[PDB]
């Protein structure tokens, strides 16, 4: 999977100069044992706590941080845990290892256990969308949405109150044809504390339907609307506080197909990015709560593909085969951040700028900016095997949970890319 | 209009466990009375101050926050104040109401009073722009700007020292034809403390004219420059500190029309987005001042359309009628934030990407990313009535002042969108 | 060149009411002497420290700040230091000058000394790139990169440990033709602490080559890959922590030319933007260190073109002649911020949107958003003389080191732009 990340701050604790764990399974632990599995890439973040000179050296891997001099000075490093066994990490500054700066890394055989928590799985499988529509004539299409507030899994051993369409994040991928009439039935579950609604960016009229869909707990609201313009549209709850309903999970995509349909492709995926603003820092376990000051001042703790940490890496990666042309419908619920959407190891053959399905897509593009409340379509042929990586290329976000895998099976070496000279 | 928002934090004050108001008319008040008008959507933000378990419950409205457990934990909720009267809000956790956590919501008949302050109205009416140039050959054209420093209204009961072109924000919409020779006369009002100037993105040469227009208070500067390339351009003061002059209000748009003009439209509108960085938190009344730390580190307090809170909702909303084709000239003065410009309930028929007027517009677009120092043009046919909502879809900005209304009269229900089934 | 900036906070120090220097050569100095050279533009930022009313008045220049009233209230102003000599600056509030609020501005003849420090010059000269490839057929091209960790100059009297391709930032501009087979040899210098590697956005396959290029210090890695799709591609180090390797300087551009080559142009330039996250605030001299909290929370201290403060203003400005058509290859290493790239005084004739070289470029564009992990190409005819200014139009970044000069010699006044009436 992604690197396993450990943060260590230096300090004086239990009477000695030591390292102290930050977050994860090591939170506030003195000289924590870092437990890792054979073959994992292990990342260690060292932050200087008290202002003495420090590093971290990993005894048999010859991996080390840079030296860190003043308070807050930091160094980050990694190594592949290729050998099972127990290995010391320690500070190499004169006297510090003797003063107390030493702990263990345990490299265990086997695979890391699956993520678990007391929360429900609220992730949307990225293969979970309707396929292309027929060559139909326009018609009336009934859509059902239910709004549910649910304790969900946010990360291993970490939970959060999500608010969702149909129990997952993003909500259902809706797919209709230009000219269709949509008849929406919105039910707000009876255990909901809040009113919920929906605004479709592909709808024309008051609140994008939100003026007709403010729905009390236990009740239903119904609204009919015409789909007048093809495009790939975000939709989201539109009940005040709107950025609050959105951060909690109430966002989705609505595709309005052009008359002829989109170009035919072998496989399509559904991916949306959002932020969560928790009182505790990213990586702290337990029951997380929303922090309003962080929300309104745009200070996110979690950045997420499809609802959760590890959603598209461990829970349900994308899977395709070599030679397939693939399409990702990519949307940004937000509420706030522009995504720089990129698939590492591949190139977008076509990018539907700003979600326009009528204009000719752009050709041969590495990375696309997608604003919150915006969506695009990217298509590309997969020429060869590999683990391709979905990222927002504001790469600090990798460490706030933002990473997905597109797994394509086949040989490591081929004529498109291979080790060694030509 | 837009929800009336109240922030309550919990804590201990006057010898009891209580709610304490934050900002607005309730700042620092204990168990404050929330005064509200019939028909308003009321939003309450609860932030846990001291770490006991809390909620807010509105007696008779069946409206409540989620329970908030640790310090900083937060819950936002809203409700429509449909019934006139006096209603209790209280904490439902055992003992907390008797302990002192209770206040009153007064729902008054009629409408909320207008916004007032000891500041001048510095807002640009969105219909305040010159219309299409006729068919003309290119000619010499005189433009007059005056830089004025003025105490303006920022919000209800709140003021700020604005720096402006001609006393409003954005400055005058300038409109010339490609090939025009522009003779710009820039006067700095004698009462200004600062020198002021102007850089047009549509100008070719030193500082986009800024090298020629550094103008001492009481002086006049004159520069002539040719408009070589059609487009929709931002202009702004360019005297150091340029971000300071921009945040204070010194930005506007220059349209350089292409040869046959832009497509004819029923109505054109002029809107610009910018930020203000105050010492005090958004929503705190009184005389506001610039915070330089917040400016250079991009931590805004106010995000604004046309200069002021309520600028395009209560002061000068956009007006149009059903069936009209409408144009928005939309620019970001900034200084720093890219806008995700979106009109809730409508779809952009045409988007002039990156403000290009020569390249073919994109078709059928929900949301347009516009950088600081950039502008765009969006055109759309308004198919039906409703109140349409201009926003930056980084939606936390909603609750920092960034919202606008485009009001279109007519029935709620029609064939394009109506309540109930098809 | 760019404004000389001094920051003063007010306070009580050494027993009086005074101004105190913040950063630069005045840091923590009481009533500091601001030393400046004839003809420089001087900017003073005044920040209220203790809460009494203050301003700053420059004697004889008649330049002053606005009055600042509460703690943190700020006001910036500037003046041109046109007269050599010594001039008092003082607070005009009653009693404050006698209470101690007074210092000196020393305006010296001649030019400011060149930036110096104990660090290596790590800046890429923007003219340092290979020119257009012949109209040859596809072939095998060898590329060599070495990854080196080096103490570099960040600013005058300030250094940082940069991690680089080939000792400069950005790395070498790489230039191949679509269809080429690229044989990349990556050497990691034996004095490196870290493994380093390479991900090319122009490569197709595992990690964009990163799966094949994790290189221990003192070792080499070789990988061959085909350039399948023309485009302007970012490449960067891809060893965990990736945003750490990127912020330290490991980013560059790879052009995969289309079959015909790019349109012919008179002069090409190579510019990249990135951020540095130091423990100390921007403008603090000395040996700087990375701050991981600032990195991962996206709170930068330096925004940089080509590696360093003053890199494109004083060290290696861009130079061209009137009449030339100029091309800038512009990319954002990041790791985090999208750039609003603009050349003050010019307009882009052609913008290759999202870095697509297959799609028709956009025409007549003032400013372009470039995401981190993305690049574009902008072409423009320079019609007349002037000092043109490359900026990211999120203009607070000017004060964080983000500015560049394009120098075009010739007359100040002409038909395109001149002082006085038409
Ligand atoms: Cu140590
Ligand atoms: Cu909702
Ligand atoms: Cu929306
Ligand atoms: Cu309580
Ligand atoms: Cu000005
Ligand atoms: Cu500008
Ligand atoms: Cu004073
Ligand atoms: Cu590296
Ligand atoms: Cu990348
Ligand atoms: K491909
Ligand atoms: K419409
Ligand atoms: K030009």
């Amino acid at each position: 999977h992604a690197p396993v990340v450990f943060t260590l701050r230096t300090g004086i604790a239990e009477g000695r100069m030591v390292y102290i764990g930050v977050g994860g399974d090591i939170d506030h632990k003195i000289n924590p044992t870092l437990v890792v599995h054979e073959g994992e890439t292990v990342q260690v973040n060292l932050v200087n706590g008290e202002g003495a000179q420090h590093d971290v050296v990993v005894d048999q891997y010859a991996a080390r941080s840079a030296i860190v001099n003043g308070k807050n000075a930091s160094s980050t490093f990694s190594f592949v845990a290729s050998k099972v066994g127990e290995f010391n990490y320690y500070c190499s500054i004169a006297g510090h290892r003797q003063a107390g700066m030493e702990g263990n890394i345990q490299v265990l055989p086997g695979n890391r256990a699956e993520m678990k928590s007391s929360g429900a799985d609220i992730t949307r499988d990225p293969a979970d969308l309707p396929g292309p529509i027929g060559p139909r004539q326009a018609k009336t299409v009934r859509i059902d949405l239910e709004t549910v507030e649910v304790k969900g899994q946010l990360d291993d051993n970490t939970t959060y109150t999500y608010w969702t369409f149909n129990g997952k994040v993003p909500g259902p991928f809706l797919r209709v044809r230009v000219g269709d009439t949509v008849e929406l039935h919105l039910k707000n579950h009876k255990d909901s504390l809040m009113v919920h609604s929906v605004d479709f960016h592909g709808a024309t009229g008051p609140g994008g339907a939100a003026a007709f869909t403010q729905t009390d707990p236990g009740e239903e609201t119904v609204v009919t609307f015409k789909a007048l313009i093809p495009g790939i549209y975000v939709y989201h709850c539109a009940t005040p506080s709107v950025p609050t309903h959105i951060t909690n999970g109430m966002y989705g995509l609505l595709l309005v197909e052009p008359e002829g349909g989109l170009p035919q492709v072998d496989r399509e995926f559904y991916v949306m990015q959002g932020e969560i603003y928790t009182v505790k820092s990213f990586g702290t376990s337990g029951e997380q709560e929303m922090d309003y000051e962080k929300l309104i001042n745009e200070k996110p703790e979690y950045f997420l593909f499809n609802g959760s940490v590890g959603s598209l890496t461990r829970s349900h990666p994308l899977y395709a085969s070599v030679g397939e042309t693939v399409r990702i419908f990519f949307g940004v619920g937000g509420p706030n951040f522009t995504s720089s959407f990129h698939v590492i190891g591949e190139i977008f053959d076509h990018v539907y700028s700003l979600g326009s399905v009528v204009s000719p897509p752009l050709i041969g593009v590495q990375t696309v900016s997608v604003p919150p409340g915006g969506a695009t379509i990217v298509d590309f042929k997969i020429d060869r095997a590999g683990r391709y990586i979905l990222v927002d290329h504001a790469l600090s976000r990798l460490e706030h949970g933002l990473v997905g895998f597109l797994n394509v099976d086949g040989p490591k070496n081929d004529s498109i890319m291979h080790e060694g000279p030509a």
